[PDB]
Formats: structure tokens, C-alpha cells, sequence
DNA sequence: ACAGTTAAGAAT
DNA sequence: AATTCTTAACTGT
């Protein structure tokens, strides 16, 4: 069991670490979006604390924390991180080396 | 180094 | 249970 509580104010949703492809910032202030296989969950959190949960969670961009276990491939020239579910996000110039 | 954008603290 | 203001730290080139 590697469970994370995604706190939502009137409720919480619980997911496994490896259900999560990546996290990004929401356009709602102080919310993030957890990208699961084919669902997304909005919750209260910050990307910094998620990257500190576990070494699989890597801060590849100011707006993205990726789950290394669910990365399918990486285009290092375009700085695109592709996930097993066929979503993608971006790594910043300063962080792309380290993924 | 630069001009523009944004994550997350403080308050409530 | 959510929202704004704020500003240091980030962004790509």
C-alpha cells in the first residue's frame, strides 16, 4: 500500500502512487490535478511536497511533478515526457537533464 | 541576462 | 471550505 490522500475540502480521494502518471497545477489557485490512467482528480496541495513524498516523484518543471514509474518514453530534444497512458507533459530546460 | 509568468505563503 | 493578494522563483531563449 502506497496511498496518497488527495484532499478536496468536503471529501478526500485516495489513490495509489502508481495510479498517478503526473501532477500539474490547476488554474484554480492552490489546487493541483492528479492525472491517472483515464481520470483526473483536482485536489488541494503543492507540487513541492509531492516531490518530497518519494523519489519516484520528480519535479521536471515548475508546473509538473512526474511519476518516474509511469514514464513510457522521453523526447529529450522537445523536452516531452510521455506516459504509459499516452498523455504527456513538459520538462523545463533546467530540469530535463535530471529526469 | 532578460522580460514575462506562476507556485505557494499569509490571512481569513 | 476557498479565495485573494503578493513576490521570489521560475520560464524559454
Amino acid at each position: 500500500v502506497e496511498t496518497i490522500e488527495l484532499k478536496r475540502g468536503s471529501n478526500s480521494v485516495y489513490v495509489q502512487y502508481d495510479d498517478i502518471m503526473f501532477f500539474e497545477s490547476s488554474t484554480k489557485s492552490h489546487r493541483l490535478i492528479a492525472h491517472l490512467d483515464n481520470r483526473q482528480i483536482e485536489f488541494y496541495g503543492n507540487l513541492k511536497e509531492l516531490s518530497q513524498l518519494d523519489d519516484r516523484f520528480f519535479r521536471c518543471h515548475n508546473s509538473f511533478v512526474v511519476n518516474r514509474h509511469n514514464i513510457e518514453s522521453i523526447d529529450s530534444k522537445e523536452r516531452i515526457v510521455y506516459f504509459k497512458n499516452k498523455e504527456h507533459c513538459y520538462a523545463s530546460v533546467r530540469n530535463v537533464k535530471k529526469i
